């Protein structure tokens, strides 16, 4: 007699964390471990904090509490005291009494995932984004030993080395760019993983790895990652790293001398990356991150131009100041193509004689005209309101790491210094890249801006507010991206620079560049 | 790269133990030597209401093993030694009832808290003489499985019928299933003792041992109300018969004894000396001594070919297993006597004689064996053994062997018989009617025509009747010299060749003896 067995139950992973000074990205790393597909009672929580200055374990303990009930098990291992390690240079220094603990730490937690006969153990970083919630699912399904999920960053450094120097240092190799940028789709074999990688307990060779202590024949560095990759070597276990899709982020590890606010600002640049081409990753429903408070960073006003038509370049944008903690004013931007010809002549408006795009050989479009126009308004703001200094915004942008603390400390250091300035560029295209630009002499990161191409973001001053408006240039039209360079006296065509008489314009840029575009 | 193998199930071994030192000791061991990964596999065992020291077996077997297996847990429970609405040990009363199904629910719980593949339950005296029982149940990949274990009568772990009611119901199947003619895995309405339920499937989450389910309206019995579980589960039970996977005693009815239980398990374990090696005790816990006894006789001799050393350790198995003592006869060797030696002793075969089978005269064979019980029957009047007993070397040994057997001589020499003869293994010829029976004496009856001579009672009487024939100038087998001498031979030619033929014998109904290989 044939009879259906039913489906079997998914497999028991535990999801082992280890916390340190993590509360800035629990809210959102917590929250993602949550909304994971795979049934929470074929899941298990071990749970491990300590050596914290901020309250890491209390944001942990509110979490699990909450959650508790809904898991197979959960183990919590938390200390308060010592809040930093005896033998460390700072919180974020990884001397080797942190490397044995953490390296311990790992190991308690995989014999834990042994004794209670689970199938895997998911490591996952405090501070690393699980954002895709198949991404348990899809590790199981490759059917490694231990797998890895490339977790993208801000730069080329992600979760996994492609080549290895024989005595545990890292090795570039040519493979590693077309893997980290998903040309070449698939799972890898490579000598290293960490921060976020299952480990399948089914597979017997599982018995023979140890995060803890160092293999007898080990004789490298005292780190934990290295440790572990060399006990896959001798356990014969090959680790894999997958990037068949996206799977989530991770911000780029500081330099030991750094501090926890640069940790937790680097982590809010990973928000911001993901709401780059995401809505913004949610936090956990019992946990609630801290209320941020803005300002104009010091500035006298801070605009960003916007087409009302286009509400998602503006929901993006409000959420990407907001997270900075940077207020704005919205200015409506001009509809160049709302605009017919009446309206055109109504405000003198006349294209430049003899202009033609650089790259096409066409006269000035009706999306430049209100593009310029849109530029123009907040020039007439400035004067009248007497702005002495003032931050201009687009709406399609991307934010560099520390951008708020970085374009402070350079306008503390131009004012320090009496420049006599009038466009400071924050984002632009720089086309003089031969020889480098003249460095701008007692301002660091500022040097004299040549011929750039774009207007995405700069600072302006109301003595260049004044310049502009007086060379009249509504009736040379000309696009608003190459108007100021022929204002500062570095635009390359002369039969341009010819039509404006007075170019006195004291341009410069940040370099290197704080904002970049969202599609380049 | 290659992946390594997956590792072996994880099994929880769930043992209920109640009453049951006669058994852990086998019991135990040959669940100890399952083929299956001690670190995959974790121990849960639970006992009470023990009148014997079984609790103290377990504790000295787990302290034993408890490095070796992924997890032990003990739940002992000294007192009480009873429950308090029972009428003996053997009598299931609901308080029973309900704690078995309690501890089973619990060990169904505990298996399912570790995160084990499989729990596997084993009834304290369910002997897994098979290694791999374990690996052939996982193969089959269900969710409620049992290997049907063998009893000596047609009683075995599952039902192949269920009435409306939930009581056990006979099928044209039972029988053929029972005696592996159909070989493989059948979906039956019932398995006990011994099953492998699969907690990975998620079907086996909707089953309980304890409580009822909400809509059973059955007796408060453990099996049944697991039964009905798996029915609401729509969670399919079956057995497989596909090889021989371990042995069960059959129960017994509520007013037996401890020592019922215990002597009917020792069955188990010379029923298993049949057509296998011994099966031994865990090597962590120590068997109990026997002293061994004549069984009242004056004499009990076990004949044996010293040629058959095969022959002659298993019955030195078997009766010390029973506490029975013998005093080892060597058998004389007819076939290694040459012409001379057997005109030495004066011996001419019975003329005309020939086998009523394939037409044979008398063998070699047939002369030494008659020789063996020739002086043995002169060692009974040398030394004036008034009650004898004598064995051989390939005999089967039924339940409860040593009290019935002195159970009827008791009966015998209570009411002064006078006996001479009297069987306890032999083939009874006349089978259309039943034999006649003794007055007051019960399970003896008077021995018609016999053929055999595996073991049979011999009084010094009957000793000296025998040799007064002097049957040496007239030679038969000695299971058809019986015969002749209590006047039950159909042949006339050859009783008319023995004068006197008083011989006045008797034999056990029904016979406590069976040859090895029928
Ligand atoms: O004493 C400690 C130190 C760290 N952690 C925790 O362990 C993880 C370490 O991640 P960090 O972000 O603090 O460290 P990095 O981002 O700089 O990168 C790390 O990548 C690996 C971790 O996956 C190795 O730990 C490596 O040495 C280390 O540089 C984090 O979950 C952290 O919260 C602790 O619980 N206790
Ligand atoms: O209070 C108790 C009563 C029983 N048992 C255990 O229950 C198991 C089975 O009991 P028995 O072998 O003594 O009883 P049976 O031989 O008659 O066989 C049993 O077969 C089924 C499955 O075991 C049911 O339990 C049924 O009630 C019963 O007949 C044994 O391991 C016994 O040790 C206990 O641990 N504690
Ligand atoms: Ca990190
Ligand atoms: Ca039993
Ligand atoms: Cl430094
Ligand atoms: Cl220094
Ligand atoms: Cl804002
Ligand atoms: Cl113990
Ligand atoms: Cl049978
Ligand atoms: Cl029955
Ligand atoms: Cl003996
Ligand atoms: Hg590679
Ligand atoms: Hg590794
Ligand atoms: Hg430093
Ligand atoms: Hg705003
Ligand atoms: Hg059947
Ligand atoms: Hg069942
Ligand atoms: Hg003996
Ligand atoms: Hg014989
Ligand atoms: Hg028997």
């Amino acid at each position: 007699r044939w009879s259906p067995e039913s489906p079997l139950q998914a497999p028991r992973v535990l999801i082992a964390l280890l916390a340190r000074n993590a509360a800035h990205a629990l809210p959102t790393t917590l929250g993602a471990l949550e909304r994971l597909r795979h049934p929470r009672e074929r899941t298990a929580l071990w749970v491990a904090t300590d050596h914290n200055m901020d309250n890491t374990s209390t944001v942990l303990r509110e979490w699990l509490v909450a959650v508790k009930s809904l898991y197979h098990s959960v183990e919590w291992r938390p200390a308060e005291e010592p809040r930093s390690y005896p033998d460390e240079e700072g919180p974020k220094h990884w001397s080797d009494s942190r490397y044995e603990h953490v390296m311990k730490l790992r190991q308690a937690a995989l014999k834990s995932a042994r004794d209670m006969w689970a199938d895997y153990i998911l490591f996952v970083d405090a501070d690393n984004l699980i954002l895709n919630p198949d991404t348990l699912s899809l590790l199981i399904a490759e059917n490694k030993t231990v797998v890895a999920p490339m977790l993208d960053s801000r730069a080329a450094y992600s979760n996994f080395w492609c080549g290895m120097t024989s005595q545990g240092y890292y090795k570039r190799t040519p493979a590693y760019i077309p893997i980290r940028k998903r040309d070449r789709r698939g799972c890898f074999a490579v000598p290293m993983v960490h921060s976020t990688f299952l480990i399948d307990l089914r597979k017997a060779a599982s018995r023979n790895l140890a995060f803890y202590p160092p293999h007898p024949d080990y004789t490298w560095s005292f780190d934990d990652i290295i440790v572990f990759a060399f006990s896959c070597k001798q356990a014969e276990v090959q680790m894999y790293v997958c990037n068949k899709e996206e799977y989530g982020f991770l911000p780029v590890p500081l330099r030991a001398h750094s501090t926890l606010q640069d940790e937790a600002e680097s982590f809010m640049h990973v928000q911001l990356e993901v709401m780059v081409k995401h809505p913004p990753a949610e936090p956990s429903r019992f946990i609630s991150a801290p209320t941020k408070t803005p300002d104009k960073m010091g500035f006298d006003e801070v605009f960003m131009i916007n087409l009302r038509r286009r509400q998602d370049r503006r929901e993006r944008m409000l959420r990407a100041l907001q997270a900075q903690e940077i207020e704005c004013r919205l200015v409506e931007a001009v509809d160049g193509k709302a605009m017919n010809t009446s309206q055109v002549e109504a405000l003198g408006i006349q294209m430049l004689p003899g202009y033609r795009d650089p790259y096409h050989g066409r006269p000035l479009t009706k999306g430049e005209l209100g593009c310029f126009l849109s530029h123009y308004n907040i020039w007439k703001e400035v004067v009248d309101r007497g702005l002495q200094k003032s931050l201009v915004f687009e709406d399609d942008l991307r934010f560099e790491i520390f951008f708020k603390r970085r374009l402070m400390n350079l306008m503390r250091d131009v004012e320090r210094e009496g420049l006599d300035w009038d466009l400071i560029y924050v984002g632009r295209k720089r086309m003089q890249v031969e020889h480098p630009e003249k460095a701008v002499p007692r301002v660091r990161n500022l040097v004299e801006a040549d011929y750039s191409y774009w207007t995405l973001a700069y600072v302006i001053s109301l003595q260049g507010a004044r310049k502009l408006l007086a060379a009249e240039p509504l009736s040379k039209m000309l696009p608003v991206d190459e108007f100021l360079p022929v204002m500062f006296d570095k635009h390359p065509v002369s039969e341009y620079k010819a039509h404006f008489s007075l170019r006195n314009l004291h341009a410069f840029s940040v370099e290197p560049l704080l904002i970049y575009p969202t599609h380049y």
